[PDB]
């Protein structure tokens, strides 16, 4: 409800696109007031938050009167407004097209697929709901196919997903792949090219930045096990039920 | 010369087709028959390994994803600013819609074609429970489109037609073409469609929508091609991702 003097970012580091924007702002030293909005508790569906963003999704950027959603949109906005190093989002027509191509494919094949293990293992059981085994198997196969395409189409024999340098594409991809990794799905094993890529991206980001970005997600399974997670609000419950029923 | 590989039965294919035609961008149009499975053939997999439409080929440079294609074409051919405004916040609004679209529209609004035509074509019924869940999901997404994106503004991302309106319209056309009259009872959405279609022109709209608008009749009359085994495989995978 209350604001800081400038740029506010409403986020929860349990969320993949929140972590992507967090990392981008931190790495570029973009001065940003972090406002934590607790997803599990349901604070993104609170009256106060819906007043800011009627969609009630994270991350949300507030720049004065200007309120903006969608990590890709937020990332591009900040990169321009703050004139970040070119490699992140290259001016070059074709190099930029490669970043947009990845982002488009990501929205389709990664987003909404790689997050599912959190629902299976933590969030569903948290409200008494099990994800059927057949769906879990389907999701695992879907993840493996997507990693194969990630390796073959995008990475190739190149250092990063959209060319010779780290772009927004790499940031988005990593934070999504981190979700199953944090729950004990070791996605990089048996995938040497992908493993090398991760090492490359994380080396660039810095160990300390990666640590603080990934801290929450790396502890969530254990916190769920010790039953220290918040009880979802009725609004969060409703949204959770809908999300779970969207698992194919 | 540029080539566009496309099939007008497909929503993102139509969006790119419309943008190019409205802007007079000279493209070699190359029809790739999706139902037959030409997108999964060796010759096309040799061009786009992902075997997905639309695909744009610019000499050596091969590009997929309608959003990426649209942006690329807009900069390459320097189309009128309004399609993709250079203004920081106007542009962010376009990206914001496109991202939300990929999550809430793309993959949801196409489902009735699978229910009514494509599934039955290969002996697969979509369970009623999924059909009803999909209908509810469409209605919820339409509500966000009206309340959050349009509001009382003329278009989805501001005062003028942008890439956002093109993608939205072509996705919404899919259920419409299959008998879901979803602009009924939703004045803001109906007015928006009227605005977008008036800007594009009746002939371009007619040309873009002709194929999808005749697909139910083709299914009823049983004149649709038999899918290749590769198409069949992909169809089963797509049907199984309906929740």
């Amino acid at each position: 409800y209350f604001q800081s003097m400038g740029l506010e970012l409403f986020l929860d580091l349990v969320s993949q696109p929140s972590r992507a924007v967090y990392i981008f702002a931190k790495k570029n030293g973009i001065p940003l007031e972090l406002r934590t909005v607790d997803l599990v508790k349901g604070q993104h569906k609170s009256k106060e938050f819906l007043q800011i963003n009627s969609l009630g999704k994270l991350p949300t950027l507030k720049d004065g009167d200007f309120i903006l959603t969608e990590s890709s949109a937020i990332l591009i906005y900040l990169s321009c407004k703050y004139q970040t190093p070119d490699h992140w989002y290259p001016s070059d027509l074709q190099a930029r097209a490669r970043v947009h191509e990845y982002l488009g494919w990501h929205a389709d094949c990664i987003r909404g697929t790689f997050g599912i293990p959190l629902w299976v293992q933590v969030l569903g059981p948290l409200i008494g709901v099990q994800v059927p085994k057949e769906k879990v198997e389907r999701n695992r196969t879907a993840m493996d196919q997507a990693l194969q395409w990630l390796e073959d189409k995008f990475l190739g024999d190149r250092p990063f997903l959209a060319g010779q340098q780290v772009t927004l594409a790499d940031l988005m991809a990593l934070e999504e792949l981190m979700q199953p990794v944090a729950l004990g799905y070791e996605l990089f094993e048996g995938r040497p090219r992908l493993a090398a890529w991760r090492g490359r991206v994380e080396a660039f980001l810095g160990a300390e930045l990666c640590q603080e970005a990934h801290s929450i997600i790396l502890s969530i399974l254990e916190q769920a096990a010790k039953k220290t997670l918040p009880t979802p609000s009725p609004e969060a419950y409703q949204a959770m039920l809908l999300r779970i029923a969207r698992i194919p």
